[PDB]
């Protein structure tokens, strides 16, 4: 009851309405993004630095990689929000990529409508050091994409995009959208 048509808006990258929100996904680096929030897949000791946070932490800075050991110092976090350093975002919101990632999209999603954002830019969570399967992941961003909307809940949030770094996991999410279109 939610799904428009998969299109083509440059080489290799996708987009498909999901209620009110557009969904969009392409391979590239994700720290040149500009976004209201950008998501970091991390341990749950919020300090990995391999493959995809090691760019997001160097590139946001010294001050950021304070604010999450600040952090996780106080309490047991399962993601902590944080500024957005030498990043284009506002905030970054870091969710550690071995929990199950239906729950953590979901709570990107709550959190972004508190501060009344737009848009958000992600990778594909847990599909790094996790080592969780690229087609489960897929399922599980769409599914609570698809979720936050059947809910009513979709009202400042307008675009959710994932910028993939490996083109074989584009291949998979790619896949995924068409198996769901309207
Ligand atoms: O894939 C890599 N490095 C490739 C370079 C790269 C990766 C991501 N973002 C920017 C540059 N390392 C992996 C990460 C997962 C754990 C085992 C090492
Ligand atoms: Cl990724
Ligand atoms: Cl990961």
């Amino acid at each position: 009851m939610f799904y428009g048509t998969v299109s083509s808006p440059d080489s290799g990258v996708y987009e498909m309405k999901i209620g009110s929100i557009i969904f969009q996904v392409a391979s590239g680096d994700i720290t040149k993004e500009e976004a209201d929030v950008i998501v970091n897949s991390t341990s749950n000791s919020f300090n990995l630095k391999a493959g995809v946070s090691k760019a997001i932490l160097e590139c946001a800075g010294q001050n950021v990689e304070r604010e999450c050991s600040q952090q996780a110092q106080q309490r047991k976090n399962d993601y902590i929000i944080t500024g957005g350093g030498f990043l284009r975002c506002k905030n970054i919101i870091h969710v550690i990529g071995g929990n199950d990632v239906k729950s953590s999209v979901s709570s990107v999603l709550q959190e972004c409508e508190k501060k009344n954002y737009s848009s958000i830019c992600l990778p594909a969570i847990g599909t790094g050091n996790a080592k969780q399967h690229p087609d489960k992941v897929a399922e599980a961003i769409i599914d609570a994409i698809e979720d936050f909307v059947q809910k009513g809940s979709a009202q400042s949030v307008k675009k959710v995009k994932v910028v993939i770094f490996l083109p074989q996991v584009l291949d998979v999410f790619y896949a995924n959208m068409k198996k769901r279109e309207g």
